[PDB]
């Protein structure tokens, strides 16, 4: 009976609707070789420990169509049944024409037949192991198999255990900007399509005439976007699930050249091409492995747009990455999915954690525990209302940084401490009230913040009414104050309640008061959900 999942976009805000209401993916993604029945026993325990509500896991073209026309959905059958037993949802990752630029997950009868299914050809005439998006047989074959997967879900997944499908994995090309095959050159050395000229409001011409120095890259992005949109449309005609693409990000400050980064993917410079070329693709999701706050923050800014719901489709599984949940949700993100959350004997350090163990999982579990108890209420407030979210904005002190700290004078030291306390103090404008969020200080008195070791804190705030906020935070202090001068009036906290939602209704457990509200609202590693009511009052 259940309504299809759907991505809603209204008033520049977004919701992923699941079972007729907004939903947050508190996700985990498997390692790349866990897409088989025998591997699932090494996936579920981690998902339970993490408290994730949705599993991202590959479905590979090589596994469903190992011999052309001979489909095998045995893996999908087991996965659906085992996910349902655990009352979790699924995001299937279609690994097909591209997985990290390459056709490794395409069947042997595809990836070993270059004449039928041709590769990118560099300007110098050398071939790269990246399938050309101008290969018409490759598009037809990928589309046919994707359709068979969507028919399987149409017939066998009536309650939508699968809520979303990723189409390909990190498309593009390493080692060239585009295809320079004779086939590609005939399409490049030709008019830009009318649709793209109309949607970007440009003057007609050839790719080189219209886009100049960007022609090669924008050509590759356009042709890959068109390919992915055709696969998406074909699959949606069977079952209209949300579908998205995930991006091998370029560094947003210092990207280098296309082909150094994965050329033609949804990088920040070609989001306009992708949105014009692929209007059937619901969102373009960043895959985040930059560890440093400023770069991560910049990625979250670039990918959150009126035309783009924010979904952190991948993030590293090392400790520093967990706190990015908070800004992701504060931007109205629909989900967050740390990569490599299984015990299949693999670690992707230097991208992720050096060691996979219960402590690795616990860093994410601890932040998920703040959101799970309010997931549906948060998702509704994010979409229909005003939310905020912050993370601790200094990264952990370096080996290098401690050396520079050790060699500093006592004036340079006390100055560094004032500077760190300032950087670890964030202001949020909540309308009539502001919050100040600080990191790494006692739960009593006003010693300045010194940060957590390692960096780890954050906060979420949702506005319930002009003077009332839902607040939860982690290894941080949150303090409220008036946003504007009060002309003679004083202010206080009126009431802080800790509680929970039962059947969508607020249940109070206790009132925070006294020491618990005199020095801000102090959070450790334990979950507390608060409703904070502020008041200004006359003394005249
Ligand atoms: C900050 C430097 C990051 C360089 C990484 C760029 C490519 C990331 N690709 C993703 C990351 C992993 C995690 O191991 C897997 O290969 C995923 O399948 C891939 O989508
Ligand atoms: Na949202
Ligand atoms: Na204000
Ligand atoms: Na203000
Ligand atoms: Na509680």
């Amino acid at each position: 009976a259940a309504p299809l999942p759907e991505l809603l976009s209204n008033n520049g805000k977004h919701a992923l609707m699941v079972d007729g209401a907004p939903y947050i993916i508190l996700g985990s993604q498997t390692n790349n070789s866990s897409n088989y029945p025998d591997a699932l026993k090494d996936v579920w325990p981690s998902m339970e420990k993490m408290g994730a509500n949705t599993l991202s896991i590959p479905v590979a073209w090589e596994q469903i169509e190992p011999v052309e026309g001979q489909f095998d959905f045995s893996f999908v059958d087991v996965l659906l049944k085992e996910a349902r037993q655990r009352k979790v949802r699924l995001v299937l990752l279609w690994f097909a024409t591209w997985k990290n630029n390459a056709p490794h997950y395409a069947p042997a009868w595809v990836k070993l037949d270059n004449a039928r299914f041709p590769r990118v050809v560099k300007e110098d005439g050398d071939t790269l192991n990246s399938l050309s998006p101008l290969g018409q047989n490759t598009l037809a074959a990928d589309k046919k198999a994707f359709v068979e997967l969507m028919k399987y879900l149409a017939k066998r997944d009536k309650d939508h255990t699968v809520i979303m499908v990723q189409v390909q994995n990190e498309v593009g090309t390493y080692g060239a900007v585009r295809d320079y095959s004779p086939m590609a050159q005939a399409v490049f050395n030709a008019a830009v399509p009318d649709d793209l000229i109309q949607k970007l409001q440009l003057k007609p011409g050839t790719w080189s005439q219209v886009f100049g120095r960007d022609a090669d890259e924008f050509f590759h992005a356009y042709q890959i976007a068109r390919y992915c949109d055709e696969v998406t449309v074909a699959g949606k005609a069977i079952k209209n699930l949300p579908m998205y693409v995930n991006v091998a990000l370029r560094n947003p400050f210092n990207p280098g050249l296309p082909g150094q980064y994965s050329s033609g993917g949804g990088t920040d410079n070609v989001l306009h091409i992708w949105k014009a070329a692929a209007p059937n693709i619901d969102l373009i999701a960043p895959d985040i492995y930059f560890r440093d706050y400023k770069t991560v923050s910049k990625v979250l800014e670039l990918y959150t747009r009126p035309d783009n719901a924010l979904f952190v489709a991948e993030i590293g599984n090392d400790q520093p990455f967990a706190r990015y949940l908070f800004p992701t949700l504060g931007k109205g993100g629909i989900g967050f999915s740390p990569f490599g959350m299984d015990d299949t004997d693999y670690t992707n350090y230097p991208l992720g954690a050096k060691v996979y163990n219960d402590e690795t999982i616990e860093q994410f579990a601890q932040v998920y525990r703040l959101v799970n108890p309010m997931m549906r209420e948060w998702a509704r407030l994010s979409y229909q209302g005003q939310v905020w979210g912050v993370a601790e904005p200094l990264d952990s002190t370096t080996e290098t940084q401690k050396i520079w700290n050790a060699e500093a004078t006592p004036e340079e030291k006390e100055q560094h401490k004032k500077d760190r306390a300032s950087a670890l103090t964030q202001q949020l404008d909540l309308g009539l009230w502001d919050a100040e969020v600080t990191y790494g200080r006692p739960m009593f008195w006003v010693t300045p913040p010194e940060g957590n070791t390692p960096a780890a804190g954050g906060a979420l705030i949702a506005q319930l009414d002009d003077n009332e906020y839902l607040v939860t935070a982690y290894k941080a202090r949150v303090e409220f104050k008036p946003s504007q001068e009060l002309a003679g009036k004083k202010f206080m906290i009126e009431r802080v309640e800790e509680g929970r939602f039962e059947k969508g209704k607020w249940v109070m457990e206790r009132v925070w008061n006294g020491d618990q509200t005199d020095w801000g609202l102090n959070f450790t590693d334990r979950p507390h959900l608060l409703r904070v009511k502020m008041a200004s009052y006359s003394v005249q």
